[PDB]
């Protein structure tokens, strides 16, 4: 896969607030290229939100409001800590809670690296830990490095 898989680490993470665009989807909708929503969500973010970011802006992909488990619907939120629901129209503010997470990290071509990192997440949980299905997140640490933090019970 031509990725550097840095590995996984369990840790306590401090909560934080982020604002951005939300869409509701399912894994099945995302697997079908013709019905996927996450790509379009990010294009909207690039279009409407990116021009308003700063050099210290942190950018995230939140997965939250889970209907059930990985087989159910969930909200995906393309967002950033420096945006606010009134510096940006149609946006929603979410608080990610402090808690215990398992965090995975990889570096490579984007977005290949985030797609493939989710596969590592899948393999791992499908296990010493159980998913909380509260709020999980991609953190786009740099142009080539992404972390995925999964909330665990």
């Amino acid at each position: 896969e031509n990725l550097y898989f840095q590995g996984m680490n369990i840790s306590e993470i401090n909560g934080f607030e982020v604002t951005g665009f939300v869409v509701r989807t399912t894994n099945a909708d995302e697997m079908n290229p013709m019905t996927a929503k996450i790509g379009n969500l990010w294009e909207k973010f690039y279009l409407n939100a990116a021009p308003k970011l700063t050099d210290k802006s942190k950018v995230y992909g939140l997965y939250t409001n889970y209907e059930s488990d990985f087989t159910g619907a969930f909200d995906v939120i393309a967002c950033s800590d420096t945006l606010s629901p009134q510096l940006l129209s149609e946006s929603v503010k979410t608080k990610v809670s402090s808690g215990k997470y398992v965090t995975f990290s990889a570096t490579g071509e984007m977005p290949q690296v985030v797609i493939d990192l989710w596969n590592e997440v899948w393999n791992y949980f499908a296990c010493p830990h159980k998913r909380a299905y509260t709020t999980d997140f991609e953190y786009y640490k740099s142009a080539n490095t992404v972390e995925i933090s999964i909330a665990v019970r």
